[PDB]
């Protein structure tokens, strides 16, 4: 299988290899390659989308064409690439972007062949070959994206190998990645778990970790809107992303119109005080997290408590105070609680407990310049949507590109092919300034 | 001791404080701080850099006093923090850099209260505050810093603790700074040993790693101009700085001319192969750098070998082959050898194995475009200085600001305050877009 | 007298001599003389101001002074002259702002030393000199101002004649200006007439028309501060500048609290019907606007049609119709007409008539997004301030610098040193692409 | 014919109606009909080039081809359109590119169907439209590409008549744009003639005036690779563009080689001092220049003295003074005299007298760094390309876009959509800085 490997060390030299063509190609080189990468992507986002639904039980099968098509649309290719220049009586200064060589990568179950084939465009933009260690719950759908950029660059002239990957993940493969002398930079895309470790491996890593982002409804909102936007936002990819809601604060006064909306006009189902205590019951258990209950659907999931609900329901929402576990976990489930609040600045506190600490994704429905200013200053995210649903944050229906490695704990934030590169002054003295 | 304190979670913790009144002063109270910590730095030069040659007993007071003064004029302040915006059809999106919060700084025993002042201009500026652990060597020096920092924000109204250390530095206040919850960026200033363990913290590391810095000096250049820069370039403060060249690579063909001048113009000093041994003997132990000799003028380590020489000797020259100890290993001593080449690519190829994959610093001096590309591909260093001295790299005689922390290991270049930021991206969906 | 001259050739060709050694003077070596100009500025603001007042007639010294200082902390320098780069497998571009040569000015009576010193900061910034036709009532005014400007020169090291001038401007030496083959571009900062001219004569005129700027106040406004803002705005300089606010459009819900708070707190004067005929007889005469009303404050408007106030009252305010000719008429006095409004787009129609297409300043008070939104893009000005004064436009309390040429009409906007520059491109092919 | 009307007023009409709905469009939207405007170009390049040829008598086929291919992939869209923030305690300030609205465009008869095309996509994409009084020698290849635009258009959706024309341009029809009150800018590609009449219209005037761009060669350069770059750029479309190289200045050291190497190898064909005047007395005639004989190849212009050649010439050279009037003169046809020079700087005065003091386009072949920026720095054009053939300066081999409107007199330099936009600002005062 192409770019895939029997280990790590394997996928680490060819990656190598192929990278010292890589940083001597043009630009236009590059695109050709990005481009193909692009139109491959396209061809075969339905077959991505039901492997990983298929593989790993998650997500829904449109939602992750959707994924796909804007990754292939939206994520930066070479145009992110960019100098900068200061010329005066001292000559001219030239500020460069070089590429690091062979980036390491770790990726998730969630978006795996989104979150490969974004960092591939972006770092192969910047002259770097990259070696994915992918989560073990998604290895097919993963090596699969891997084989199609290969597939993509073979047909682009060469070379073989700019994405390489192992056959078979596991703890030892990741570590052996960790201590690789070959490689200076790793991207962590999944939970703190593996940001943590990669932070802790004497590479520079990039580190996307994980959140809880809610979602503020103050009573300037357009509220009909607001609750279209939250459930699509919420229950996109069934609620996989680590951008969409998964929580709600509204201003009291607004509170029942915005629910009363969710209900009659965007596939809600408000369930009681006894339901939500066997849902608890069901999606956490002693062991955590239920694996068999992340990233599936609400009919699914209220089927699996024995409450039968028509085909048109999409999410489970109920008003609770924000300690409720339902509410207070990043379940990425279509499950989305309701916090009440007294005021604005109540608003804003509850909303920042939610929050965690993650300064990750947070999302405002109001039109009221002051409150939003307010409550973006006070939440202090990588990401703040406004009045749209979450997934504007990547260039769906917002203004901004794609990516799929939000680097919220190391401070990069969206990354794009700038973040993979290394910065380079070039000093020509007392040249070169034509003035 | 303003702003030192017994121990590393009381300075973390006054840091911390003083932090929540940072993230919400405006740009102008944080450059009225940053503007009177210039003027004291410049008002003081002349102490801290007699304080530093005292203490450490390296480097020398005028070239100290010029460091100071390019950190007050050309560090860069507020205006370093920018913001981007894409508007279109669907909004705005601004993309903003955010406070980390409490940094921690670790600091050389070279550039030790430069390093300091110049971190805290740039961290201050991005809404930062900043605790140091200084090099033990030269911790009266760095404490005055800080102290000189508390007292320009004192008075400028505030607040107190900006800036902080310990009265101590151990490895012990290390370990609890690189362990503290508090604190999520680290920069490393200092050898791969300190850089290295940050990048193990679990943290993110802006590491700056060691060098090597050779100059190239073909055919084609100015020679009579390349001898007076490397000169000027390689003694300036004893070799300290590690930008500093510390080896030269001549064409064959002009390596006389060059020496020559150098000799007779430059204050140089050629050494004999029995004077290379015994200087060799001197300044490498069995233990490694000899700590009595780094940071050493010419003439005194001439003296040490009993080469009694003029005053105006301030140079080592010799010729020798790339291996030669003098030549391959970082001294941080003006102790400078030529390396004689067949060509230019062989001159490219020395070049390249004597700045040992550090991708830190290194020079040219060459009239030729196709050259100086040439050599800048292969070279492919944060830092490349182009027909003048290195110190050009950091705006003294070159278009661009100054830093003392070029992140050459973890890839941000030359630091400044942009870099101790958090991207933030705010998008405000369908409105403010005026166009 | 310094830098001004008998006739308009005499100061061209002084002008030129200058230019000579302007355009190859360091960036290091303008910013001298420019910091020399900022300081001379302020030292000599209070006798600027009280020449303006005292020769023209118009506005009053306290406000002049302000202006003055603004322009000499605001105004950008040369870091204002940037430089853009690509690079690739094609090599470097570089795109740079060269000079222009000897710019021609024509300026107002009403900032006249304040155009006359922010065009030659921008303009010297860039490597360019001035020479400048003033408005003969503040000939005496601007003249000072030139020959300031010459003794900061000559202070920072020379040379004379950055800026010249004649000693009695006319339309004579203003046609010799505009037809003078050593002047490439003229600034035109003045109304129509002379900006439609400059565009006439066959060299590059960059136009600076006037307005009626509008600001509209809806029921989300702080009404309070609203009223606050206006009134400062509006009486600011006694209502000579060319932004300022000169007609108020209110919602008609909050168009009585507005008004109440303006009277009550902002020292306005409603004046009645009768009033209104009288005042409007005064200060629009068959000769067009009254030359004696100009620039005049309120009180002393009021005392001209024998109306008696407390020195405390500082504008005259009415509510109106739109085509009330204290309304829809550019005045350049402290009189305020309210216009009420049933509904937001109502207001948005009234606004836009007021403007009278010249898209050159307009003001709102919103705290709505989609309001904001709305209003921008219909009145679609070169300047749009929401909720402060209008002279945040021009730094005066909001981000960004300041001019005093804002050029609507030929498109430029706000102008700064940048302005006056040509652009250059600079092709390094297949070299100087160090990646 | 679609968007070609019987006269310029209803040209302007129908232009002032479509921009109506353009201003008013999505950036995707406008980036729809720009990539058919694009797709529609390059299908076509074949028929709007033998067209071009056969209407004017001028150029060539394969060279106009390629010209359109430049156009359609490397002219600017709506990317070109920027925005820039500024934000802090006084809130955010945006700078905005707003539409102009219909722009007038006086087009030539060398580049006619390229100038219209480039010129629309830059406008379009600014939310502009445009009108063209095309130049009549090419009115049907103009008219042509006109209403292939609006077929582009009409098949994405609309509108038609964003790009307007007449059927018969005249004076009068050019005299009633440059007076139409609908029409606020004009952009003038075309002799000095035109550009003047368009600064005296009383509206914002973009120039494009004319030169004679000369190619300095030293001894430093590539003498055969030069050879093949100028001949290579002279004769592009028969000379016919502004840009290409129309006279050389060789070091006299290489000026044989040079010279030897363009007859032995770049089809050139030397001609003796007899029958340099038989030429000069065909292409110049009493009435100026011989309307026959430009844009003609240089077979055909041998011929056309009696000289026969084989088809394998391309090039007529020759050593003269630069007052030779085949050297002094801008011809567009591929003949080029050879200027020998003592010095660089004597080669340096020679160039700057030939480039006329147009500040247009200018070239040189050199490997040394102060060498080019000598010549940079005293030639002073909007255009200077290094060691490459002169069209590498819109893109064609060197990084930068493309344009067919370069504005050397007025100073914009290589137009663009940004170019043909009017600056807004937009001050949100205390409002919406996140940080």
């Amino acid at each position: 299988e192409l770019g895939v490997f029997d280990d790590m060390n394997q996928a680490i030299e060819a990656a190598k290899e192929a990278q010292l063509v890589v940083k001597k190609m043009s630009m236009d080189q590059r695109e050709k390659i990005i481009s193909a990468i692009r139109k491959k992507t396209i061809e075969h986002a339905e077959t991505l989308a039901r492997m990983a639904v298929e593989e790993t039980g998650m997500g829904n099968v449109g939602h992750k064409i959707l994924k796909h098509q804007l990754v292939a649309e939206k994520t930066p290719g070479t145009e992110d690439i960019t100098t900068t220049a200061w010329s005066g009586d001292r000559g001219l200064t030239l500020v460069e972007m070089g590429p690091f060589g062979v980036i390491g990568a770790i990726t998730p179950c969630t978006n795996p062949s989104e979150t490969i084939i974004c960092n591939t465009i972006g770092m192969l933009a910047g002259g770097n070959t990259v070696v994915f260690n992918p989560h073990p719950a998604a290895i097919k759908t993963s090596n699969f994206a891997v084989q199609l950029i290969n597939e993509a660059s073979l047909s682009a002239g060469g070379p073989v190998n700019i994405a390489c990957s192992v056959r078979k993940p596991t703890l030892d493969s990741s570590k052996i990645m960790m201590s690789h002398q070959d490689i200076p930079l790793i991207a962590a895309t999944g939970g703190p778990g593996v940001v943590t470790a990669v932070l802790q491996s004497g590479k520079r890593g990039i580190g996307a970790g994980a959140g809880n982002p809610p979602v503020l409804v103050d009573e300037t909102a357009d509220i009909r809107k607001a609750a279209e936007d939250i459930i699509n936002g919420c229950t996109f990819d069934n609620n996989l992303p680590c951008i969409a809601e998964k929580e709600v604060v509204a201003i009291d006064a607004i509170a029942n119109e915005l629910m009363n909306y969710m209900v009659k006009e965007q596939g809600c189902y408000a369930i009681t005080k006894e339901q939500q205590e066997k849902l608890t019951n069901l999606v956490i258990t002693p062991k955590g997290l239920n694996r068999n209950c992340v990233g599936k659907d609400a009919r699914t999931l209220l089927g699996m408590i024995g409450i039968d609900v028509p085909s048109n329901i999409r999410c489970i929402i109920f008003e609770g105070e924000k300690e409720h576990p339902l509410i207070s976990e990043e379940l990425m489930m279509p499950i989305l609680g309701i916090v009440r609040a007294k005021s604005f600045d109540d608003a804003v506190e509850k909303a920042v407990w939610l929050e965690h600490g993650n300064r990750a994704s947070a999302h405002i429905h109001s039109k009221n310049v002051d409150r939003i200013t307010t409550y973006a200053k006070a939440i202090d995210t990588a990401i703040l949507v406004k009045n749209a649903p979450s997934y504007a944050a990547i260039g769906f229906g917002g203004e901004g590109f794609c990516t799929f490695t939000i680097a919220s704990r190391t401070g990069e934030g969206l990354t794009s092919a700038s973040t993979f590169t290394k910065r380079r002054r070039c000093v020509m003295s007392d040249s070169l300034c034509i003035r």
